[PDB]
């Protein structure tokens, strides 16, 4: 029937191979998964390489030759598409929950109830989230500064993490206004080597890395009053072609006379605003410099479409397309502007504004590098805050929410009894991969350490727990703030289940050779 | 320094290799252990017909062709000519006492320890 | 799962080929290196005769095969780009460096600590 | 050098004896061995970061 050179593996062969090819790649990338998981460097064929902790990229990179194996390739690609993260977790979790289902399966025990004892687990497991998730004030002041303090803490920057915890909560909850929804495009990151991490700094208004373009534009200027233009400074022209007909020596001047009254009544009227500081999107001419800076008005020139849009969100200045709109009304505040050098380079300052929407944090370190790590320092500080100002719910981790689940689990396990109490019990003993390879990969004892954390656990509490990789010991998690969003636990656990119920679902494989 | 056509693992290479082929042949006879054990039905090339439970048997009359399958053999063997039972029950314990020992190894659990 | 052909290398296999390789390009090199250093003349299979110091040079000219001196070679143009300096100094001091490192990984200090 | 002091040693390719460095005024700027050092560092921490090699015939 089939074409001799087809080969074809059905039953419990087919299941046999499907799972080892599945589990042999699960062991391939685990040792990438979690916060201590490390890296790959895969060099193919030409030379190139490639340095990556993603699932699809080394399984998308690599030669796969096995049809089984070219087949789970899939599914990393779906789980890329479906959810981005959770490709590491979802083949590794999944390799586990179908090698332990299979234990079921010789067992027998109808794969419909080992599916469906997941299925109810995990559905029952999101509830208990939301049962033992700790609820706080979502701008609480003390509690805000655990997090970010916490962040900060075993990093290059913890010299200063009370400093710094103290200016990322306050950059926060200022461009966020209502609680709570934040747009962290409101806080910008600006990084320069220099000096130390002491000297980092918050900025209630704006960093830019350009220069006032005149020498003769005054250095100092108090209770700025800037403009913020987007149409050129330029002698317009009609769209329509058009050409002067001089006919008498008394138009060679007449029209002189004329373009300089025009270019002269532009200025005249930027300044009659009462105008210090002007922002030009397109260009400006030597000599409308010259008269901008006679008249102690401090301009910029050439500025990006998209920047002139983040200078009327920062300063509060409004766009106008025609002088003749501009009003007083359009104008924006600036404390202060002034022209400061950082590491010798020249930077402009818009400091001290009155209620600022948009914040900068400027970053000092005696590297490159290490500026950088601090600005990544933040940008979790900041992510892990907005985290819990939307959702007012904070969890324990290091684990505690799978022991609680594995406890709970198995109680209603002999509730429901039958062969289902089974399906349900392996669930709860497959949520143990979690502790057991934080442990691992942090290169404690993923025995003893579960041991003495599941006991102290059960004795101190649920907020006097979980493990401290950093001094390798329980701790209080609570009063260190290390706690994570319940959102990371809920959708990780949704996502993963989603695709072992497609594996699970699956009786018959058919792999042409 | 070694004749070409010569194959050498080592590490943890020889290790998983080792481990693994044990493993697959206790899984073979695991099946006959205990009161509820059943039997093997085995035909040679030759047409012979031996229906036996014995761990020895079944792996003695098999024609093995991997090295670390046929250094596993002696250990039936010697299993046979110093306790004569316990063939079966000590290649299946063996094996899963060696993988769970293995789980040790990897938490880096020195295996004088274990 | 990988096409037949494709040749792997881990653990402390991966380790001693990489570093091996590494040490002799080191030898080779380190002859230049220093006030007192001298000079090598390269000619290839076409006659062109090179007489340089450089260590990128006398790299990118020569033919190599094995994909992990191959590797190494990238080492050699990232120090030019970065630095400009310092090419054969870093490929020497870096060989030693690395080799006295492995001698703590074989007293078992963790690499991290290195 | 322990003896003399600093400024009281150093080889002497020339002569092939201990010498004055600062008499002779046989000295380098600081930055030559200062970058030398750095760049050298970085390099060999890249190597020393590599846990994983896999090169394809």
């Amino acid at each position: 029937v089939l074409p001799e050179n087809m080969k074809r593996y059905m039953g419990r062969d087919a299941q046999r191979m499907n799972i080892l090819a599945g589990r042999i790649i699960a062991e391939t990338v685990r040792s990438t998964l979690g916060p201590k998981g490390m890296d790959k460097m895969l060099v193919d064929d030409l030379g190139d390489v490639v340095v990556t902790n993603d699932g699809v990229t080394i399984l998308r990179e690599m030669s796969v030759e096995h049809p089984a194996a070219k087949m789970l390739i899939e599914v990393a690609k779906t789980q890329e598409k479906e959810v981005g993260d959770g490709t590491t977790t979802a083949v590794v979790v999944a390799g586990e929950l179908l090698r332990k289902a299979e234990e079921l399966l010789d067992q027998n025990v109808h794969p419909t109830i080992v599916v469906k004892g997941y299925q109810a687990a995990a559905q029952k497991a999101q509830e208990l989230l939301k049962t033992i998730a700790c609820e706080v004030g979502a701008q609480d002041k003390e509690i805000l500064t655990k997090i970010a303090m916490t962040s900060i803490t075993g990093k290059g920057a913890e010299k200063a993490k009370e400093k710094l915890a103290e200016i990322i909560v306050e950059a926060v909850s200022a461009v966020v206004d209502d609680e709570g929804k934040v747009d962290k495009d409101l806080i910008k990151i600006e990084k320069k080597s220099g000096a130390s991490i002491d000297d980092t700094e918050l900025i209630k208004g704006v960093l830019v890395d350009k220069e006032r373009v005149s020498a003769q534009m005054p250095k100092k200027v108090t209770d700025a009053k800037i403009a913020l233009l987007n149409c050129a400074i330029e002698i317009k022209e009609t769209e329509t072609d058009a050409e002067i007909r001089i006919t008498d020596p008394a138009k060679l001047m007449e029209f002189i006379e004329q373009e300089e009254k025009m270019l002269k009544d532009m200025v005249a009227e930027i300044k009659a605003s009462g105008a210090n500081v002007l922002f030009c999107q397109k260009g400006i001419d030597d000599l409308a410099q010259h008269y901008l800076a006679k008249e102690g008005i401090v301009a910029a020139r050439r500025v990006k479409k998209s920047d002139m849009e983040k200078l009327a969100k920062a300063t509060g200045a409004n766009v106008i397309t025609n002088i003749k709109d501009l009003s007083a009304q359009d104008l924006g505040d600036a404390g202060l502007v002034e022209e400061r050098k950082i590491s010798g380079d020249s930077m402009i300052f818009v400091e001290e504004c009155k209620h600022p929407k948009a914040v900068t944090m400027l970053i000092r370190g005696t590297t490159e590098h290490v500026i950088e790590e601090v600005a990544r320092a933040v940008d979790d500080a900041v992510g892990v805050v907005g985290c819990t100002i939307e959702d007012g719910r904070i969890v324990s981790g290091g684990g505690s929410t799978e022991v609680e689940l594995s406890m709970k689990l198995r109680e209603y396990a002999e509730g429901i009894s039958g062969r289902e109490q089974l399906a349900v019990r392996a669930f709860a003993d497959a949520l143990e991969v979690i502790p057991r390879t934080l442990a691992e990969n942090a290169g404690l004892d993923a025995i003893e350490i579960l041991v003495k954390v599941r006991a102290a656990h059960a004795s101190n509490g649920n907020k006097c727990a979980g493990l401290n990789v950093f001094t390798g010991a329980v701790e209080d998690m609570c009063e260190n703030g290390v706690v994570e969003p319940l959102r990371v636990k809920t959708q990780a656990i949704q996502s993963a289940a989603e695709s072992t119920e497609m594996l699970l679902r699956i009786d018959d494989v058919i792999a042409a050779e």
